């Protein structure tokens, strides 16, 4: 096949049926509202077809499409922010393209040029730029997707695939102005991923099984799930966010710790940014190490825990105030210790993402 | 328990240009050929819509459909056999409806009436009766599917879903009652499922990750993957088939063992039928117990292993002759021991499935 698709061959098809732009009491609910256009690229045995920006529209799929029978599907999630200047910028897009390609290979889906995809994405955002909000805390969510599309019930490498990208204006989850903490359910019975599995890839298959578990967290009074793994009940992730703990460890050294990338953790872009940032300050120890409930419990009643939070594109730095472990509620002093670290992290990202401070992390328009 | 969707409400729209059935003597690649009609039922806040048999046609899905982003998809697989009298019968369909409903609940998808679905399926196959082959070893593969279909990027219980069924005429795994054995790759690095996971449900998410692993088996010279689990390397399944071992156990008694239905085993319909059948004979011990490579190695060098095989709808009883474990090829004496048990199982099933012997296991037309 010919290399992979190119931004120079983009075909533009403008919408004739514009969508009404969010205008109510400004109620932006994540993943519900879509912009006017979308990216679409098809892959055959002839290889990749020409990239196309077209009006948002339904997909037409053969009933035996492997994307629907054997979960040959993966996705990404990243944000575009509009600064006061009106300039739109994407936050570390390159990392998302890297991760997306890794996912593609894991599922035997067609490789592509990451810089070519980023360009097409840039062109798509340009076309729908008017959908990018600028109110404090708002942004545009970009959702690239790659699916196998073989008209065959055989479980095998697809010879046809489909890559598309859709956009959603978002208004930052819920609290709006403040930063309210969440409570978590920690029950060892629920398993999200395993060593040797595919938890470290953003594949649709990893999420479907969590819907029921999340419902159990609600019916139990919690807002999200703290995923535990292993006999030692290590803390892997929170909902769909990586987890960080800021405390003074056993050796009495103050540190920021987050589980290591050993197969069951999704390598979050925000996660990597927080480590990079904290490592740059050089004010305290920053490490990737397994974290156990045992260590947490001991640390809690020894008054060593300062802040616990999740990190992810949807909720950059999310405070945790309660963890329901063994029928036992554990209060997490995050807010008591002014979320000092959380607050500094949030300030820094805000400055970087909205262009207040120039940074290599931001990708123009 | 919430029920709905009835068969006496079937809307019916006959094809308009019937495709021509496959060619006698000309092979059919399993799952590549589809019949003229399909079943389609939609679900939303208004509950289940009317069932419909319609011309095979592509699906139209919203780009944010949860079936494509978070793998809210599940499927089933069962066969219809046409006897000599041109009579068509489904093999233990009820078990597939039971399993399908279990899968539905695990993914928070809409519950439905198992008998109502079976009727709609009977009607669909009835309409496509002609597509059911009648040469030895041939049959019709039925592929029911239920997918979430929420136009939202939120990971949550869909408020819309789609249930459909498509049919494929299948050849016969063995060219001419061949019954040739397969070689397997047994590498502990792979891992298909985990205790506490969803390996015991037929969810699309369980299969996507195996494509790459299967390719590695081919490159290593094997035909299928022997899935190992745990520190003790227990044998869980082969490819997409349950595994059975017929041998002289360590206690001196002759037995037919297959792994226990803990969370890492898919409860196969053929698997249950083989256990039922062998228990009915009352000729030897039949047990569900864990099987380790360690046990396999000893029994093997002690000449205690008689036959090893996989079981599944696609390949009812599949002989295994070689297992590539630690870089070391293990010969499995299955064919040497006159393929006794396997041949007896294939014959009994053949008699039951093609109506040679009346049996409660068969469901008419
Ligand atoms: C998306 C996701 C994350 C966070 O990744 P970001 O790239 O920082 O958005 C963490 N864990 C899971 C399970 C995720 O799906
Ligand atoms: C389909 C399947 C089986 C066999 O089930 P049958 O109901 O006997 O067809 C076994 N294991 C896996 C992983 C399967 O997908």
């Amino acid at each position: 096949a010919s290399s992979s698709f190119k931004a120079a061959d983009l075909q533009l098809e403008m919408t004739q049926k514009p969508h009404k732009k969010p205008g109510p009491g400004e109620p932006l609910v994540f993943g519900k509202t879509f912009t006017d256009h979308m990216l679409m690229v098809e892959w055959n045995d002839k290889g990749w077809g020409q990239p196309r920006i077209q009006p948002f529209q339904n997909l037409t799929l053969h009933p035996a499409s492997s994307s629907l029978h054997y979960s040959l599907q993966l996705f990404e999630g990243m944000k575009a922010f509009k600064g006061k200047d009106q300039q739109v910028r994407l936050f570390r897009p390159w990392l998302n393209m890297d991760r997306m390609l890794r996912s593609a290979m894991r599922l035997c889906l067609p490789s592509f040029d990451k810089l070519e995809l980023l360009e097409c994405i840039r062109r798509l955002i340009e076309v729908d730029k008017d959908w990018v909000p600028d109110a404090a805390g708002t942004s545009l969510y970009v959702r690239p997707v790659l699916i196998g599309n073989e008209p065959s019930l055989g479980v095998s490498q697809p010879r046809r695939a489909l890559l598309f990208v859709i956009l959603c204006p978002v208004g930052a989850y819920f609290p709006g102005g403040s930063v309210t903490p969440v409570s978590l359910l920690a029950d060892p019975a629920f398993i999200r991923a395993w060593v040797g599995g595919v938890g470290n890839y953003k594949l649709g298959g990893n999420y479907g099984p969590t819907v029921l578990v999340q419902q159990e967290a609600l019916k139990r009074g919690c807002e999200q799930v703290l995923w535990l793994y292993g006999p030692d009940h290590q803390l892997t992730e929170v909902g769909t966010m990586n987890i960080f703990v800021y405390w003074t460890h056993e050796d009495g050294v103050l540190e920021l710790v987050t589980p290591p990338l050993n197969g069951v953790i999704l390598p979050g872009v925000v996660r990597q940014s927080l480590l990079d940032m904290a490592q740059t300050w050089g004010e305290f120890r920053v490490v990737e190490r397994t974290i156990t409930m045992k260590q947490l419990l001991r640390a809690l009643e020894e008054g060593r825990v300062r802040e616990v939070f999740g990190s992810g594109t949807a909720c950059q730095v999310c405070p945790v105030h309660r963890i329901l472990y063994k029928d036992r509620n554990l209060h997490i002093p995050t807010m008591e210790n002014g979320p000092e670290l959380i607050l500094r992290f949030q300030k820094e990202l805000k400055e970087i993402q909205y262009g207040i401070r120039a940074h290599e992390w931001m990708f123009p328009v």
